[PDB]
């Protein structure tokens, strides 16, 4: 399933991909679901908890927003997991998505937002998470939205092979 994907990209050196996302938008769910290796979590400086799965050459970064800074520096990828159910913290999560962006560090860096917990009833969908995190209004940025259901996986695979495919062409 997921191996392939990132096996495209064998030719780079070490790299990460960062996932982040406010608390329970669904990181660590997404991460155990990739099934590309065992979830470790350590403790770099008090009170910040990284989880990484080494996958390869690719370390899949997660932490939660809402000193990171030299994790950036080989960073190809930014994941951005967002609650699609909770509209009471989508302004959070445009905040942190936009400050993340503001990086320096990470100005080449392809951007991929999962829309994450589309099964549920009252989800805001992919176009209106669009529009409310203001993705529209980027352009200088290789981005993409994906819809997606973690516990099941839906969407998950989409998502991916879009990031893995533009990391890869570079
Ligand atoms: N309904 C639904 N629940 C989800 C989905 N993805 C994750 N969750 C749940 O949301 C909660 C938070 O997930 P977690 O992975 O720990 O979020 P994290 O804080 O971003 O690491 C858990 O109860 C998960 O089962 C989804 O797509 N749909
Ligand atoms: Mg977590």
């Amino acid at each position: 399933s997921f191996g392939k994907l990132f096996s495209r990209l064998f030719a780079k050196k070490e790299m990460r991909i960062l996932m982040v996302g406010l608390d329970a938008a669904g990181k660590t769910t997404i991460l155990y679901k990739l099934k590309l290796g065992e979830i470790v979590t350590t403790i770099p400086t008090i009170g910040f908890n990284v989880e990484t799965v080494e996958y390869k050459n690719i370390s899949f970064t997660v932490w939660d927003v809402g000193l990171w800074r030299h994790y950036f520096q080989n960073t190809q990828g930014l994941i951005f997991v967002v609650d699609s159910n909770d509209r009471d913290r989508v302004v959070e999560a445009r905040d942190e998505l936009h400050r993340m962006l503001n990086e320096d560090e990470l100005r080449d860096a392809v951007l991929l937002v999962f829309a994450n917990k589309q099964d549920l009833p009252n989800a805001m969908n992919a176009a209106e998470i669009t529009d409310k995190l203001g993705l529209h209004s980027l352009r200088q940025r290789h981005w993409y939205i994906q819809s997606t259901c973690a516990t099941s996986g839906e969407g998950l695979y989409e998502g991916l092979d879009w990031l893995s495919n533009n990391i890869a062409s570079k």
